[PDB]
């Protein structure tokens, strides 16, 4: 079996890590919780074990087969690198890797095969971008996508713990307090790394991490550029606009695409839905469409109100909603751990392609 | 001045038209208060006056001048053919006489002078479409429009004062007593005349009104047509998806649009800044643009987040948010009752 390593075992990630690898097909021989030296020391549950977290560091690795990342950029820029060092196969959820020509860039069900190339890292996109992707290669594969214009929902557990926490503690305030949303303080959202902070609470906040020099934010730029990575095709077009929502787990998005060949919108609905990891839901005369609050739990990926655009001949409109750190975080990293194993690539790497920090 | 009657004064949006009322520029000599068997006798303010609320009736109508109607489709359907009979020019905020071809459809920063041809109905659009009509016609203006695509993210006070309330217990519950959403009794949402009931505490549901034969809902299909009546060209095309979101007041919208011809960043936000009732909050250096939580209780729409597709040389995205009771209901109604007014029209 394996020795495994969860890097941010503490975390809203690292708990749902921790669930996947218990209910996983992956051969466990030894597991290892790592997190900062504030949890160092402490104690976490695998199943009816007691692990007791450790602080990651250059040498925290030794012996480690393979490694779950989802203790943010930072900490996978300055440890990842010492892990493939050691001999680790590296499964990383954070965005720093994700553009990296050596790094395979991976949803099992859309790009398996690039695993093969890995050189120790391997990349989870951001959890907007994944359910995306499972949504829509049914349909690249069979009638070709020329264009992608997303608007997202995002669950504010993609954020953090803390995120998480605020988001109760100001709906708490304006509920059982009669505190008025404009006058709630925030420290956290939209984004922990920003300025200024703004609450979350009965409010619909239009930035999701940071700006970049376009205008757009990182998250929005991830979406476009994860695609087209994922989907190994530059001429993909990809506009996004990614909003925050009061949600705590699962995102929604509205899809709109365009199409290379009209694709007939019953049989859109039947490829999604022949497609591993994607449910069709959708049965508008039954009011059946997908929802965050039915979602959350479920490795699946859920996709309906399929239907054409009204002009444009190759225009279709869809609402896929999943899990955000299930199959847009935990469930994917542990997807691949799996499908490393099943394709007999955990093995160290001959050369190390990465810079250590 | 005038007698103007609240048609719904006991509801989210007659509540906003009575406050709207007292704020307005339209000369008020006697103001009625209408709704339904069960609210007639209570009381209600009008500034510092108590009134009276009455049952409406075919023949409740003698003496007003103007009827503002916000008590849903059937009873506009029922009562406003009367009134007009009366006499009575009605401002009715229902979707029921939207598409009459005699039937002016007005925002009045768009499109006041459809006011003219008035036959004693004028409707107001739905909340969605105004502020979406606000923020596109200063750029329809000066480069055209060939396309927009939408996805709203609607606020619970669309759905009327229950909705609000559902939403507020809904959330209580899974707070304080740590119910799952998932398992929580709902009567409203999506829609109060559809079969199937769902929370939106800590939800996103895609469904408002009841689904069209196309497959996209009536509320999708009212901006599509909608904007192509205010604008008066059907060859915009406009494709939404309509959610709604755990937020009791102000509707925000991702917008799309191509225009006909390219037009410049800067230019389009200094065109939306140059035009009433719009307002540009867009300098994300400081990470400034339109929120739900600061929209609320204000009568302008808010535009930012405004920048090119990163592919299509003429599209734009965009980001508008709008109190959905104000410029999306009671405070378009007033300005269109101030706009006949003030253009002679109230005959
Ligand atoms: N300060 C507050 O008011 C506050 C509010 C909410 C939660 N928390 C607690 O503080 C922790 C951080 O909150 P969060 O919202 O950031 O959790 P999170 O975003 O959900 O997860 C972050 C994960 O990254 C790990 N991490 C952070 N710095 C690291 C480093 N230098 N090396 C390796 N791993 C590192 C964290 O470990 P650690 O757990 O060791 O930091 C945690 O496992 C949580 O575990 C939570 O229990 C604190
Ligand atoms: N006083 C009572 O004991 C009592 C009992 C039941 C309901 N209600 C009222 O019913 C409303 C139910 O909430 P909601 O979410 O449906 O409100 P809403 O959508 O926010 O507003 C609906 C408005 O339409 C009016 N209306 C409905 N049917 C009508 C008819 N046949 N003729 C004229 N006006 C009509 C309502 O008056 P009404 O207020 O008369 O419905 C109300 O003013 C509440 O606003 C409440 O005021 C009052
Ligand atoms: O931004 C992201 O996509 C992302 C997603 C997941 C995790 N994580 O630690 O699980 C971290 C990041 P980020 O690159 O740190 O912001
Ligand atoms: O659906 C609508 O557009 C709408 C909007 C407002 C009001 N109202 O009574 O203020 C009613 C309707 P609807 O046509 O009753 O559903
Ligand atoms: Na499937
Ligand atoms: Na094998
Ligand atoms: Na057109």
């Amino acid at each position: 079996g394996y020795t495994v390593a969860v890097v941010g075992a503490t975390g809203a990630v690292g708990a749902q890590m921790i669930k996947m690898l218990e209910e996983s097909t992956l051969p466990i021989d030894k597991i290892r919780y790592l997190a900062s030296a504030r949890s160092a020391g402490k104690s976490l549950k695998f199943k009816d074990q007691d692990i007791t977290i450790e602080e990651t560091t250059e040498t925290a690795f030794e012996g480690v087969d393979i490694a779950l990342f989802s203790a943010g950029s930072s900490t996978s820029a300055k440890y990842a690198p010492y892990a493939v060092k050691a001999g680790v196969v590296v499964v990383d959820n954070t965005s720093y890797f994700r553009q990296n020509p050596d790094v395979p860039l991976v949803v099992p069900e859309v790009n398996a095969h690039a695993l093969d190339a890995h050189n120790g890292i391997i990349a989870c996109p951001n959890c907007s971008t994944i359910q995306m992707m499972v949504a829509l290669e049914p349909v690249r594969q069979k009638w070709g996508l020329d264009r992608i214009i997303v608007s997202t929902y995002q669950a504010v557990s993609g954020a953090g713990m803390g995120a998480i926490l605020e988001t109760q503690r100001e709906l708490r305030e304006v509920l059982n307090d009669g505190v008025k949303p404009c006058d709630l303080h925030a420290e956290i959202l939209p984004s922990g790394g920003d300025k200024k902070h703004y609450p979350i609470a009965f409010n619909a906040l239009p930035q999701i991490d940071v700006f970049t020099d376009n205008d757009y934010t990182y998250e929005e730029m991830k979406m476009t550029k994860e695609t087209k990575k994922i989907m190994e095709d530059d001429s993909i077009a990809v506009s996004a606009t990614c909003v925050r929502i009061p949600v705590l787990s699962a995102h929604s998005e509205s899809v709109y695409i365009e199409t290379k060949e009209v694709a007939p919108i019953e049989e859109v609905k039947a490829a999604i839905a022949a497609f591993p990891g994607a449910v069709l839901e959708d049965d508008v005369a039954h009011q059946i469409y997908p929802q965050a609050i039915n979602a959350v739990g479920s490795r699946d990926t859920f996709v309906g109100r399929i239907r054409k655009d009204l002009d444009a001949e190759k225009g279709i409109h869809m609402w896929v909603v999943s899990d955000n750190l299930l199959k847009g975080a935990a469930w994917n990293s542990v997807q691949i751990a799996e499908t490393l194993h099943e394709r007999g690539l955990v093995r160290p790497t001959a050369e190390l392609k990465f810079e250590l920090k």
